[PDB]
């Protein structure tokens, strides 16, 4: 191995689905090529920025087969640091930096990383419908395709103030009542037991929708359904109350997808108030942080869920099944199936098999971008209307 | 109602930094001018308002800032950050400014006013000598400070003098056991010539390793500073303990906070003396009064970041925070510049160590558009936050 110069750094947006997904590329001088993932599918224009005008121009020039150093250097670049813009950014940089690696070494990634410590990881998928009857048509086509996990929602929550007990002149928002959405899910664990006892593990997302007092009855009223893990039960500010419920309920928990800064994560790993953590890859600066907190992780018997919503590239995506195929605690793989437009921007992206997710096993991350066909699917703006959320009396809560 | 019938970001360079102002315009006639300043990384702050908050604004009653200022911080889903935080600062001082403007009042009077006379200030005195540090210290003693930073030497640059490798990494180096002997020599003298007629503060700037601060927060006591700054980066503050079961060293930390994960469990166990954070950088005035509550509660006094890289809008909003929150303690000062006082006039400087809120409505400062285009974003690259010790690692800058 020689140096290897970095020589240009393009970032691009494209939304061949319902989601803005930025990719980052890597050039060097030696002609070969890296591509990450650096999707904040909100703000995709504040990630563009920050790649061109501000990580460019300290790249240009530098050794990527430092990766470690880079990331260092990257992360305090700015000086002030941690959060999701920036990290987003620099994850994009990170993870073409170790594909750079990983074709050099004429190695799939997770070779580099140590190589696989489980033959595939398996799936679960999303199935959420307003009627139960829905939730059934979806839970049984991915019955039919082999799944053993899946996400389970009845309802769809956010919506005009009008349907609920709301004020005279409700501020403009998304509404919804907290009450009714956690009564509506508990009849849907009880239906679907019923429906279909143990044929898959069956897992919810709370989204952050509850309140603390709320999140602890709500911990102890799903207990007898067994949720493979119910996510998101408090927001990332008030996971201290994770206490009360740990010493009351054996209810499983996954958290932690919003998470872009370590002392959001420490406390609640080193004292094991989760199951499972959540982070989005790219929000924590990438490959190079992911496996260390894996590996924080494992020494405290927590296992690893990474975020994997449709609002990730499948470059993005395939780095995340290289780190479940490595890091002996992986658990499980978030997946949705991709749609024909991003089959087509990134060729290659591997789709469950049988309720398993493969790692790619051609040198490098195995996925790559096609520009040219990226550019039909231009950035869109989105207003996101769902993250103003609001209880009725019109208060915002954490979407 | 007031509504929000537009949204500006302005960008301007009157001196080193790149400043960054937003602007809220209303259909009332009254404008908002607020700091959302984030200088290393300005066009992403300017992005993140032109883009992605003007949209979420327009057409809403500035008048209930709580609101807007819980909705703006949740929008994106993702969160905290320094550039969101200071795209919503900027907003959010803003609107700050209408409310004090359309009661006639300065800011602080909406606050519930004042419960001091005025604000002390503290100076920044570095040099590559002792004398060096006598000479500024004697001239900030003349005009009335009675608190200053000192720092002895400078920590940057090539790494030929240092003991470093054969092919040194390219960035800014530096030695710590160098930075720390040098700085206790420096407190040693000080102390030496001057005894207590000043309070010496000193910024450790994350520049140690946890095993060096408790080192140095104990060898350092006996010369009493006013305090010692970001003796540990944010994220090995649980260090602290360390240090607190053994020395009575007054620390401050804070001023790289974005997060309030990264202060809840430090100040709920007294870690620190002086919170630090940088008002925009936590989300604006909205925030720091709440952070400012906190702290007040648990014994934990307030010395908000202030520097030039900040606006003088920014500089005025503290000082109105630092006159109204009883547990203020001390505001960082900053000598701006001819350029930047044209750019933002009426800008208060300290008078015989002490800063003076504003006494007309609003914040008390503005942006000049007109001056302002005169000095437009230009790019920097920061060299110095490539820090590296001897053996080329980076260490946090
Ligand atoms: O676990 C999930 O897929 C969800 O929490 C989504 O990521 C969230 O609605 C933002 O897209
Ligand atoms: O406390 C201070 O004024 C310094 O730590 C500055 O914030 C830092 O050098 C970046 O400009
Ligand atoms: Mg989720
Ligand atoms: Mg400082």
């Amino acid at each position: 191995l020689k140096e290897t110069i970095i020589s240009d750094i393009h970032c691009i947006i494209t939304k061949p689905d319902r989601h803005n997904l930025i990719t980052v590329v890597v050039e060097t001088n030696e002609g070969v090529t890296g591509f990450g993932c650096a999707t904040f599918q909100q703000r995709p224009l504040a990630v563009k920025t920050m790649v061109d005008e501000y990580l460019k121009p300290i790249l240009i020039g530098k050794n990527a087969n430092n990766i470690e150093d880079l990331w260092q250097m990257m992360m305090v670049n700015a000086y002030w640091r941690n959060g999701p813009v920036i990290n987003n950014a620099i994850s994009g940089v990170d993870m073409a930096l170790w594909d750079i690696k990983a074709k050099l070494a004429g190695m799939p990634l997770h070779q580099l990383f140590g190589g696989k410590s489980r033959d595939a990881i398996p799936v679960y998928t999303h199935a959420t419908s307003d009627t139960m009857e829905g939730i059934y048509d979806l839970v049984e086509g991915f019955l039919e395709k082999g799944y053993k996990h899946i996400r389970c929602q009845l309802g769809f929550y956010g919506g005009v103030p009008t349907d609920l007990h709301t004020t005279q002149n409700p501020t403009e928002g998304s509404y919804y009542d907290q009450d009714q959405y956690m009564d509506n899910t508990l009849t849907m664990f009880k239906s679907l037991r019923e429906k279909y006892g143990n044929q898959f593990h069956i897992l919810h997302d709370v989204h952050e929708r509850l309140f603390p007092n709320q999140a602890i009855q709500f911990a102890k009223e799903v207990e007898q359904y067994k949720p493979y893990f119910i996510e998101d039960i408090l927001p990332p500010n008030q996971t201290e109350w994770l206490d009360n419920i740990r010493s009351q309920s054996s209810v499983s928990l996954g958290l932690g997808e919003l998470f872009n800064n370590p002392e959001e994560w420490k406390s609640l790993i080193a004292n094991r108030r989760i199951d499972f953590i959540r982070c989005h890859v790219s929000q924590i600066g990438g490959i190079t942080p992911a496996l260390k907190l894996g590996h924080l992780c494992q020494n405290f018997g927590v296992r690893i869920a990474w975020h994997c919503a449709p609002d990730m590239t499948p470059i993005g995506a395939a780095v995340n099944t290289h780190l479940n195929v490595h890091l002996h605690n992986a658990a499980i793989q978030e997946h949705v199936e991709y749609n024909g437009n991003t089959h087509k921007v990134f060729p290659n992206a591997a789709e469950p098999i049988n309720g398993y997710l493969y790692a790619s096993e051609i040198a490098g991350i195995g996925v790559e971008i096609d520009r040219e066909a990226a550019a039909e699917f231009p950035v869109m703006y989105r207003p996101h209307e769902w993250t103003q959320s609001r209880l009725p009396d019109g208060a915002i809560h954490t979407p």
